[PDB]
């Protein structure tokens, strides 16, 4: 089982200036308790850019995909492919690719499942923006209702099972 999981705002932006253009707990809270005890896959760019505290994330086997020999950032698995990401795969459990635009390209045709968090964040699409994948006739869906957060964003998750 292969699941992606991402945060996006309603325009469809997931990234900007190599972070995430907006801070919602509720919705790191939500990453954590989908991912924690699980294999985790992201592109290089995406492990560059945690907070070094969160790199690499805790109680999880961190997997980062790139072409380089290796990293200068401690804490990563390095493969050079998905597909070496993926095999061999934690039993009865899924593998989450967590980012960024590249890799959510990657493993799209091989996901099972999408878990993504909605961002009522009013966030024009930039020049540079990371946007995130769009979903097609394969993916069946359901969603939440809206929530509010401490801060005052809304947000709501919506969750994508393959047909
Ligand atoms: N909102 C969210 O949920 C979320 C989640 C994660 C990330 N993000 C954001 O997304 C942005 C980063 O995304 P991104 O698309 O620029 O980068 P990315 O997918 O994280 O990483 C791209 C890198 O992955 C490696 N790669 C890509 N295709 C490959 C292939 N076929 N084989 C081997 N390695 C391959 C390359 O690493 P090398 O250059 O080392 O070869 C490439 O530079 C940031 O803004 C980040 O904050 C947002
Ligand atoms: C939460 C963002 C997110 N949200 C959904 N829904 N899906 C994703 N793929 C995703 O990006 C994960 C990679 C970037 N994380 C990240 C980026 C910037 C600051 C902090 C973090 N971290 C959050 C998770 C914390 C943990 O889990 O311990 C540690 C700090």
């Amino acid at each position: 089982s292969v699941g992606l999981i991402w945060a996006q705002s309603t325009s469809g932006v997931i990234g900007r200036d190599g972070g995430i253009p907006w801070r919602l707990p509720e919705d790191l809270a939500h990453f954590k308790r989908l991912t924690m005890g699980h294999t985790v896959v992201m592109g290089r760019r995406t492990w560059d850019s945690l907070p070094a505290a969160h790199r690499p994330l805790p109680g999880r086997r961190n997997v980062v995909v790139t072409r380089q020999t290796g990293l200068v950032a401690h804490g990563a698995q390095v493969v050079g492919s998905l597909e070496q990401a993926l095999s061999p795969a934690e039993p009865d459990a899924a593998t989450w690719v967590i980012g960024g635009a590249q890799i959510y390209a990657l493993a799209l045709p091989l996901a099972n499942r999408c878990e993504v968090t909605e961002v009522d964040v009013d966030l024009p699409p930039e020049d540079e923006d990371a946007l995130a994948p769009v979903l097609d006739q394969t993916w069946a869906g359901t969603s939440g209702e809206w929530l509010v957060s401490r801060s005052g964003l809304r947000y709501r998750m919506h969750s994508y099972r393959r047909l």
